[PDB]
DNA sequence: AAGATGAGACAATGGCGATTAC
RNA sequence: CUACUCUGUUGUUUUAGAGCUAGAAAUAGCAAGUUAAAAUAAGGCUAGUCCGUUAUCAACUUGAAAAAGUGGCACCGAGUCGGUGCU
DNA sequence: GTAATGCCATTGTCTCATCTT
């Protein structure tokens, strides 16, 4: 029995189907396990299998990380305590001691409860004559005198505990550090960037305007007014106000469609930064990092207030002054709220449930939730000045730890500690022999290269060892092979090319990549000169001196300056159109005109035989970004430079990596002609093909080298295999499931593999509608807004969308349009529907009638086009509308439609473009098919078939086969048989055709035999597959043309050559409809174990609740606090006894207990004593059943729930709606949205409005299912009782609200839905006791293999 | 008319506590 | 398009920073607050300045584990699958 | 006393209204 396979690969489902020679799914009968009276099951060989969604490693990155980082300063401080030990042993017994067990309550704590000097007097003393450690600080900096030892290790430990960020190398000096000079290198960035209209600031005192004490926003606009050329709003000022602290808007700056807010403070700015970046371009990346060193300077001047020099530590003292001014701040404020506001003064310093200052130093109120509270309270008190400028200026009340603190280098901490260990060095003489020592402990810091210090139990270390000895910060230099260790730093961090593995990709700024790029988008370019009347590409020769006089001369070529300053110049040729770019080169050579800049020699960087030179150069400043390790590896080339350059080129950095290798760009050559990819993209005669092209291409060589090497970098498991893929997690996991699926569904038919495997990969918009249409507009001139105003949600219909593409103009004729008559004009397509299924407004116009378009079924005739070709000039070159819409609406004028034009229409339709499904149908047609022959060729057994979602999808509307997600999750599933049904069709109609979506070596079949000339009506003395380039007409009964003939197909659609039936019109529509109509459809939730954070990580303050979970060992929660709301790994049912406590009263229990992800491996180690240490007694050890998320359980009139957790259950039945209603919501909800003919809508329409009655009976099948199934009355109730109060609303918002409505029915977790204005908030089973007596199943990942428990027992 | 800030609603499911009802 | 290394500042939690005056308390009037220690997934053995939140996971049999095995075919129907013949 | 009906969480984010430029 020959069968097929159809597949639905999505990111958190994968729907399959088996289909048999007559497009029917099977139904069988399967085998049930367990101890029940049920022993076989009929199934339908039809599902989708639920998961969740696979997640991604970065959030455990991250958590690794402070790991690592908490571990190693813990570290630091024991390594300063191992320094200490011996002299704080002579001077206090007890004083690390004290300090490590400060947070144990005094019961628990063995020694006396105060830390520093264990007496109550001492400690009042201290505090009172140092009330913050910068005063202790600040006096062992300044003061000669011997100090006690405690409080040097006290300054110490606070100086290395929080030791200051390391963005800064070597020495602090004004040139990397302050205002002025980051201020400098900010205008040479930006003019760098420029260099047309720059801003020149050689009048500035930028230290006088961003240091001064004043608002942020009043320092940015004093600052703008200091440049008379630039604006608060232009691309500068938005810079400055980036850092200076506040949130400003680049949108306007670049045009962009979507809001782009960039804030450094945030911690999400990187990310943020990452994408604004890659709407421009790298190019303004180190424009935006000076930014972020200008920004810490000024904090750092915003910090170092006290700039006096009295003293030697400029942070303590400031903090101290900071002290002082919060102290007087705080008085003032007491004493003028109680002088003129006696009322509400306990609201400000008693309350801290209100954001006062009680909460602002009790509670969990932010500095900006402080001063926004206590604003209008200022404002409203008399004699409040010299406190509201501080608040505007944030500078009022503050504390010395606060978010600005992130901005202090490490240097200053080091200045200090330098200084502490200067003064007392003389007095205790182990300070001098380990002064190099602490300070090493505060300045090391383990490099990036080197990775953790591990020594063969970590999965992420490389380093090599040059001992068998501790590492330690003062041995690192001798004990860590370095060399070894950046070499396999090195190994590890180069990716692989995706087109070619084993060979390692280039930088992204490497000199190779950028002149491949600037070379691939160059080729592309079209010129048309006054006589030739026609485009030709760019010749070799012409690219090369473009190249040389222009893109080596400049950073941005614009097209302006490309017609100006070559053609006319050297061509001597006035007027060129240009239609391949639209403004300038996107692609740049940046890193030519970088080292330009730092070596200063034009020549050098011109000579081929430096190029590997220059390539390891830029390798070298990508990899790395210390100023050792690069050193010690540019000093190779030291007698190459001057040794001034060399300087400036190792402050060079670059980041990031292409996709291409260099064997691929300028290594593998084509046989036959002998050049490579840059040889072509810089020679190829008359065409000049892109990069892929010649990827596509399969006339040349490269095509086959780069499929001959992909199976090479592939491993031996699957495992590997879908680790080498290029995706994200969740599709990955989608892969592996759909692969563990195909394995299940072959086992099923008997071991029998199928003979087809088909596979499908499963606001914003008004607003570039808008920016199109006023740009158009501002372009051409017409003020059709002033005339008609519209509003970007009126923007969404069709008809006055095209209206105002066409600057209300008419397409065919010389007359305007009525605005307030389109339900009369027609929408018409540039090519027809009978030869390419394209609805997008590319190729769509609107027009009072279309027969205007002439007498011809192809592109409008040359009559109308040689009439309107001014008009759709002025409408291309005004960006109304694209190229190709031009080029097809101008194709009547070169003949009209054309062999080649349809070919590419074929391999538009049949061709998949996304890698990652190619390399799906790679990894399943490898698994599937594994037999050989005598020789070394492989037998195909099964095909593996890639189709479109397009294909399916008009499938599904040009034969009413309706999907609405919503109402269940059949839709996956049906999909996949669609698939399996269009795919099956396909590979029967056209086999000759198998090589465009038939995985494997098959004869490359050019398509110009396959296409009908002048209508061969499809003979059969030749092939002439079709004369209509539309693939999908053959499921069609009739053809309607774009003139109105309507042309017949035969009832039995059957292959020309073979002479098999492929398609059935009537019983093949009667069975997919029957197949789409049946109730029973496998859907199957992934039973998986819960894994991740322990709870949540809230650490909640001491309360009197068994839930508190402690932090700690012997931290009991009740007196410390602790987390709380652990998840459940999975739940496990338990059989056992407990005890009542009125007596022993061994009650015989059975429930659920959910082990929490904290307890799995105690629990997993032995279950036994876990259960007996939580209260449980003769346990029955073989009756324990483990059941993870989403167990499914039945119980009466097949009502199902799933497992959420120990003490929650969710839904689990899906409602088989029949397909009428289907159809109905679908037709009803897109009433005005039909997209469709004209005819075809006013039947849609009247079914629906004939067929309106089908809207009760759907709320009938909801409330009947709700009631079987669901159990929730006062839901249902709501939902009948706001049904009834809107059956007066139009039929289309009570179709669109019935699709909310079905959220109450849906399988999973209950959710909350609205109905018009009412809202019904979920429903949750919070009980998991009527699951002890259901029916547990355990499914097969297809559902097809069950196993039946009744748990009555 | 555009940009920024504040407030009311959405994400999105499960655990905690309170509540209320039997 | 994933994956990875180094690093920081906040935040939260207990304790320390003596509260003072009345009053049997309850509760009232005021003073004060800015800082610091320690933990920051419980923990693990391999004892490293390492690892611990990604991937993977129905049931049953054999195994410490990677992993191997276990479930008849047609026809008439279709409310979550039912019925009939052969086997 | 036991068993079934709103807030919070890596407290992010999006849209609408009002005020300011």
């Amino acid at each position: 029995k020959k069968y097929s396979i159809g597949l639905d690969i999505g990111t958190n489902s994968v729907g399959w189907a088996v289909i048999t020679d007559e497009y029917k799914v099977p139904s069988k009968k399967f085998k049930v396990l367990g101890n029940t009276d049920r022993h076989s099951i009929k199934k339908n060989l039809i599902g989708a299998l639920l998961f969740d969604s696979g997640e991604t490693a970065e959030a455990t990155r991250l958590k690794r990380t402070a790991r690592r980082r908490y571990t190693r300063r813990k570290n630091r401080i024991c390594y300063l305590q191992e320094i200490f030990s011996n002299e704080m042993a002579k001077v206090d017994d007890s004083f690390f001691h004290r300090l490590e067990e400060s947070f144990l309550v005094e019961e628990d704590k063995k020694h006396e409860r105060h830390p520093i000097f264990g007496n109550i007097v001492d400690e009042v003393a201290y505090h009172e004559k140092y009330p913050t450690i910068y005063h202790l600080r600040k006096k062992l900096v300044d003061s000669t005198d011997k100090a006690d030892l405690r409080l040097i290790y006290l300054a110490l430990a606070h100086m290395i505990k929080f030791r200051g960020h390391f963005l800064i190398e070597g020495d602090l000096n004004p040139d990397n550090s302050d205002v002025d000079k980051l201020f400098i290198q900010l205008v040479q960035t930006y003019n760098q960037l420029f260099e047309e209209n720059p801003i020149n600031a050689s009048g500035v005192d930028a230290k006088a305007i961003l240091s001064a004490r004043l608002s942020k926003s009043r320092r940015l606009e004093n600052l703008i007014a200091q440049l008379p050329g630039e604006k608060k709003n232009g691309l500068f000022g938005n810079l400055i106000a980036l850092s200076l602290g506040l949130t400003p808007n680049f949108k306007s700056n670049f045009d962009l469609a979507e809001d782009a807010k960039l804030q450094l403070s945030k911690d999400t700015y990187d990310d943020d930064l990452d994408n604004l970046l890659a709407q421009i371009g790298d190019q303004y990346a180190d424009l935006f990092l000076a930014a972020k060193n200008l920004s810490d300077a000024i904090l750092l001047s915003d910090i170092l207030r006290v700039n006096t020099e009295i003293t030697k530590a400029p942070l303590s003292a400031s903090m101290i002054k900071r002290y002082d001014e919060h102290h007087q701040d705080l008085t003032l404020l007491k004493a003028l709220v109680r002088q003129q506001l006696p009322e509400k003064y306990k609201e400000i310093f008693f309350d801290q449930s209100k954001n006062g200052y009680a909460g602002y130093i009790d509670g969990g109120a932010s500095q900006e939730e402080f001063y926004k509270f206590i604003k209008p309270i200022l404002e409203k008190m008399d004699g409040t000045e010299e406190l509201l400028v501080k608040l505007n200026r944030e500078d009022l009340l503050r504390k010395q730890r606060t978010f600005d603190n992130g901005s202090i280098p490490h240097q200053i901490h080091l200045g200090e500690l330098h200084a502490i260990l200067r003064r007392q060095e003389d007095f205790y003489p182990f300070l001098k022999d380990n002064r190099e020592k602490i300070e090493k402990i505060l300045t090391f810091r383990i490099p990036y290269y080197v990775g953790p210090l591990a020594r063969g139990n970590s999965r992420f270390a490389w380093m090599t060892r040059k001992s068998e000895e501790t590492i330690t910060p003062w041995n690192f230099e001798e004990v860590v092979d370095k060399g070894a260790s950046a070499q396999s730093f090195i190994e590890r961090m180069t990716n692989f090319d995706k087109n070619l593995p084993n060979e390692k990709v280039l930088p992204k700024h490497s000199l190779l990549y950028e002149y491949f790029t600037v070379y691939n988008e160059l080729t592309k370019v079209k010129y048309v000169t006054e006589g030739m009347r026609k485009p030709a590409f760019l010749s070799g020769e012409q690219k090369k001196a473009i190249v040389d006089l222009l893109f080596k001369t400049n950073r941005k070529v614009t097209v302006k300056q490309l017609k100006e300053d070559y053609f006319k110049k050297i061509e001597c040729f006035d007027s060129v159109e240009i239609s391949g770019v639209e403004d300038r080169f996107n692609a740049s050579l940046g890193t030519y005109h970088d080292l330009l800049k730092i070596i200063k020699d034009k020549d050098f960087l011109d000579n081929e035989e430096n190029e590997d030179i220059l390539e390891d150069i830029v390798l070298t400043l990508t990899l790395f970004e210390d100023r050792e390790m690069i050193e010690e590896r540019l000093k190779t080339y030291a007698h190459l430079f001057d040794d001034k350059v060399m300087k400036q080129l190792k402050r060079r950095r670059y980041t990031g990596w292409g996709r291409l290798s260099r064997k691929l760009i300028n290594g593998i050559r084509d046989k036959q002609s002998g050049k490579t990819i840059l040889d072509f993209l810089k020679s190829d005669g008359f065409a000049n093909r892109n990069f892929m092209q010649l990827i596509h291409d399969d006339s040349l060589t490269f095509k086959e080298d780069i499929q001959k090497a992909q199976v090479s970098g592939q491993g031996d498991s699957l495992h590997e295999h879908i680790a080498n893929l290029a995706g994200s997690p969740a599709i990955k996991k989608g892969i592996l499931q759909t692969v563990k699926v195909v394995d299940e569904l072959v086992k099923v038919m008997g071991r029998h593999k199928p003979e087809n495997i088909v596979i499908e990969m499963a606001q914003k918009n008004s607003r570039e509608r808008m920016k199109r249409i006023e740009e158009g507009i501002k372009e051409l001139g017409s003020q059709i807004l002033k005339e008609h105003p519209v509003e970007n949600t009126q923007l969404q219909n069709e008809k006055l969308y095209l209206y105002y593409l066409q600057n209300g103009r008419d397409m065919y004729v010389d007359q305007e349009l009525d605005i307030n008559r389109l339900s009369d004009y027609d929408v018409d397509h540039i090519v027809p529907q009978s030869f390419l299924k394209d609805d997008s407004i590319d190729n769509k116009v609107l027009t009072r009638s279309d027969k205007n378009r002439g007498k011809s079924d192809n592109v409008p005739s040359e009559e109308v086009v040689k009439k309107m070709k001014n008009y759709w000039r002025q409408l291309l070159n005004a960006k109304l509308i694209t190229q190709r819409k031009f080029d097809n609406l101008t194709k009547a004028e070169r003949g009209g439609l054309s062999e080649l034009d349809k070919a590419g229409f074929i391999k538009r339709q049949l061709v998949e473009t996304r890698q990652i499904t190619k390399h799906v149908a790679q990894i399943l047609d490898s698994r599937m098919n594994t037999k050989y022959d005598e020789n070394d060729k492989l037998i195909r057994e099964v095909k593996v078939i890639t189709l479109k979602s397009k294909l399916v999808s008009d499938f599904r509307k040009d034969f009413q086969f309706y999907k609405v997600r919503e109402i269940n999750n059949y839709h996956h599933a049906h999909d996949a048989y669609l698939n399996a049904v269009v795919g099956t069709a396909l590979i029967k109609k056209y086999p000759k055709l198998e090589s465009e979506f038939v995985y494997g070596d098959y004869k490359v079949y050019d398509v110009r035999k396959m296409i009908a000339k002048s209508e061969q009506e499809i003979g059969k003395a030749t092939a002439k597959y079709f004369f209509y380039s539309n693939i999908m007409n053959f499921f069609k009964t009739e053809i309607t043309l774009a003139n109105g003939e309507i042309r017949k197909r035969p009832l039995i659609e059957t292959n020309g050559e073979t002479g098999e039936i492929v398609w059935d019109k009537g019983r093949d529509f009667a069975t997919v409809r029957k197949v789409l109509s049946m109730p029973q459809v496998n859907i199957v939730k992934k039973t998986e174990v819960q894994t991740g954070g322990f709870s949540k990580e809230s650490i909640l303050p001491k309360r009197n609740s068994d839930k508190l979970i402690a932090r700690k060992k012997d931290w009991d929660p009740k007196k410390y606090g602790g987390f709380d709301s652990p998840t459940v790994a999975y739940s496990v049912l338990v059989v056992a006894k407990v005890e009542k406590g009125k007596s022993k009263k061994l009650k015989s229990v059975k429930e659920l207990l959910g082990i929490t992800i904290m307890e799995r491996s105690s629990f997993e180690k032995n279950p036994i004593d876990f259960l007996e240490a939580k209260g449980y007694k003769e346990v029955k050890k073989d009756l324990i059943i483990k059941l993870p998320k989403y167990s499914l359980f039945e119980l009466e009139n097949g009502r199902k729930r799933m497992l959420a957790s120990a003490g929650e259950l969710q839904k689990g039945n899906e409602l088989a709606l029949p397909s009428k209603y289907v159809n109905f919501l679908y037709l009803a909800s897109h009433y005005e949205k039909l997209k469709g003919s004209p005819e075809d809508n006013e039947q849609k329409q009247l079914f629906v409005e004939q067929h309106k009655h089908y809207l009760d009976e759907i709320i009938e099948q909801i409330s009947e299912f709700s009631k079987r199934v669901i159990l929730a009355d006062a839901n249902l109730d709501k939902v009948l009782s706001a049904y009834n109060k809107h059956r007066d609303k139009p039929i289309r918002e009570q179709a669109e609200n019935i699709i909310h409505l079905f959220t109450l029915t849906n399988l999973g977790a209950p959710a909350a839905f609205k109905y018009f204005d009412t809202t019904i908030d979920r429903k949750r089973y919070c009980s998991t006791k009527e699951v002890l007596d259901a029916t547990l199943i355990h499914q097969s990942i297809t559902g097809l293999y069950e196993t039946r428990i009744d748990l009555s027992q």
